[PDB]
């Protein structure tokens, strides 16, 4: 419109249905320039890697992207606590998303002092990969999402992709991606951006946990028209003998289906003053190898991350680890840190750090005794039956199907729903604006421009389909409060210097149903 | 035109931690760290290389020995009926 | 009806608050995921309007002598009740009430 007419208005509220809730947030962004409008190819060499397991090669853009991949992008904590007490499930269903108030600073250099100006002719360059044909970085948990806390202001993040490596060289086969190679819309300070998105059909999200365990959907009270082997010696001659499967011997029991596939993992105590045998934490790991590169298993397949009154031990990397507000990079402790856990699913996912059973490897005789061999991993077999990982208010909401040939259950294993066609990349950049070019024509590329960064609001809304709950359960459910006893601070607030905190991660799973 | 493994953001550490220490040089002193572009090997995945079933490995370079006759023996099969089969080709995997 | 005087209302006229957006400074060139805390110096300024309309109770009463009025003091004074000093200071010189008229009880 113009320099002095708002292009969009502060929308931040949670809208609730009946079977949907249409959440909206809106947060001011600022966004500089990145490479000093450079592509720059990047590899291992370039940042010093030495190890080829952590070796890559691939290109920093000048261009930043617009990532809400999180849950408290959208909820906040008494949303999340409504929908996680009130609903089994739940799915998204369509995105609207929009820019506006854009607002381009220069900046101006004199000598120790820094002036701050608007720039009201220059550009911010938008667009979306609709087409899904630049690489698809939304679905890694990176950071430079959306702020949970709607007042925070956030810097956008810059865009970079990986492509075919060896070593820190690249191959023919590599690709090179040039974002100015897209039609993109060109914003002054009174124009906006927006665009409408719908999700493809996904499955609710299992925000539930059985009341039930697998191995104890029987009748307890009936016997079995089935008969087990009860014994082979008569007290060496074979004397077999049988006996009805019956409420005393449960774990005899015929039974139609099985806890799902399983990659163990380490076990690693949280309590203090224990000793370890030596460094195990690469040594020891769970990994999976590609092309002759080693990549941890993490966090792997859904399992129970312990067994019943095992809370202090956790997979080495089956779990998701969370930081805590203001806790470092490097080597924190482990009070610095909030391990999630899956325990909720034990009662159909086998324990990530247990063998998944034991099967025959001999045929007995009266030479050779029975053997038998720990299942370490244990991969889908038929009548099957597991629960994918949990999602959390601050972990990831969604990611890309890889396109490939064949795939098999496609949920993310870091949580979420997977998609052929998630939400497009949103894109934006700084139109470089020249500095003043010399009298006499020079065919180089300009590389002298105006300091220059943007500003501006995001608002994303998102309505998500509920699954309400019809259960006959008699009882009280579990479900998630807060503590009355008093503290120093509010949880899910601002500190005395305003510093929001998110004091724990909360899961989905706490109403439950029959399995 | 990418790996599985190479699908993140190289400029960008993601918002999950690693247990990078478990001894601070027996006492366990569990140390954890931001999984970054330095250290992309232990990043968080949502999905995983498809399944393997492993083949013997054999060179076609000239002016080389073997142990033994490996065609057979060493060959991957699977059994049906008490009859043996060769695994050939087998699952698709990289050669 | 409120202790301090005046109308109480379930419904009283809304809050209405206003913030300055803030407008942050020049972030890094390197991103980094803290909050900004660098924000141009910024204040606002403009009009505000506001309008209600009062409804009236007109006296009706058979009194025959003249009632108490508020009155200002004809007896001259260095400045003007309810206006402005010699340095543009205003000043309320006294609480002044409602009830100067009467009706029987």
């Amino acid at each position: 419109d113009g320099v002095g007419s708002s292009s969009g208005n502060w929308h931040c509220d949670s809208q609730w249905l009946g079977d949907r809730v249409i959440t909206t947030s809106t947060r001011t962004w600022a966004l500089p320039t990145y490479n000093n409008h450079l592509y720059k190819q990047i590899s291992n060499s370039t940042s010093g890697g030495s190890s080829n397991d952590n070796a890559y090669f691939g290109y920093s853009t000048p261009w930043g992207y617009f990532d809400f991949n999180r849950f408290h992008c959208h909820f906040s904590p008494r949303d999340w606590q409504r929908l996680i007490n009130n609903n089994w499930g739940f799915r998204p269903k369509r995105l609207n998303f929009k820019l506006f108030n854009i607002q381009v600073k220069e900046v101006t250099d004199n000598n120790g002092v820094k002036t701050i100006a608007n720039n009201l002719t220059s550009t911010v360059q938008v667009f979306t990969d609709s087409d899904y044909q630049l690489p698809y970085v939304l679905g890694s948990a990176h950071e430079g999402c959306l702020p949970p806390f709607p007042a925070d202001v956030f810097m956008i993040p810059q865009y970079g992709y990986l492509t075919l490596n060896d070593g820190s060289q690249a191959v023919g086969r590599s690709s090179f991606y040039c974002l100015e190679y897209f039609p993109s819309q060109m914003l002054r300070t009174g124009n906006n951006f927006q665009f409408s998105y719908e999700f493809e059909n996904v499955p609710f999200h299992s925000s539930y946990a059985h009341s039930q365990s697998l191995d104890r959907l029987m009748n307890p009270l009936i016997d079995q028209y089935l008969y087990y082997l009860s014994k082979t010696i008569n007290g060496n001659q074979q004397t077999l003998k049988f006996s009805v499967a019956g409420p005393s011997n449960m774990a005899v029991q015929g039974r139609n289906y099985i806890p799902g596939p399983s990659y163990r993992q380490q076990r690693v105590s949280t309590t203090v003053t224990q000793a370890a045998a030596s460094e195990f934490a690469w040594p020891g790991a769970s990994s999976w190898a590609l092309n002759g590169r080693n990549s941890l298993m993490n966090p792997g397949p859904a399992m129970a991350s312990h067994k019943e009154g095992e809370d202090r031990f956790f997979p080495l990397s089956g779990s998701l680890i969370f930081g805590k507000q203001g806790t470092g990079r490097d080597n924190v402790d482990a009070d610095k840190v909030m391990i999630t856990n899956e325990e909720e699913i034990k009662t159909t996912n086998p324990v990530a750090t247990e063998s998944y059973g034991q099967v025959a490897t001999n045929h007995q005789s009266a030479q050779a005794q029975a053997q038998t061999g720990w299942v370490q991993n244990q991969g889908i077999l038929p009548g099957m039956v597991w629960q994918d990982r949990d999602v959390y208010l601050q972990g990831p909401i969604w990611a890309k199907i890889p396109h490939t040939d064949g795939n098999f259950h496609p949920s993310p294993l870091m949580g979420g729903f997977g998609m052929k066609h998630p939400p497009p990349q949103i894109l934006i950049k700084n139109t470089p604006v020249p500095a003043d070019p010399p009298t006499a024509f020079n065919k180089d590329k300009l590389n002298s421009f105006i300091t220059q960064y943007s500003t501006g609001q995001v608002s994303v809304e998102i309505e998500w389909e509920l699954q309400k709950e019809n259960s006959k359960r008699w009882n009280p459910e579990i479900q998630y409060t807060s503590n009355y006893y008093k503290s120093n601070n509010v949880e899910f607030a601002v500190n005395t210097e305003g510093v929001y905190s998110e004091p724990r991660p909360i899961g989905t799973r706490y109403l439950t149903r029959n399995l």
